[PDB]
């Protein structure tokens, strides 16, 4: 769920 959270999202 990286792309799920908005600071992880960053890398996706």
């Amino acid at each position: 769920g990286x792309c799920s959270d908005p600071r992880x999202a960053w890398r996706c």
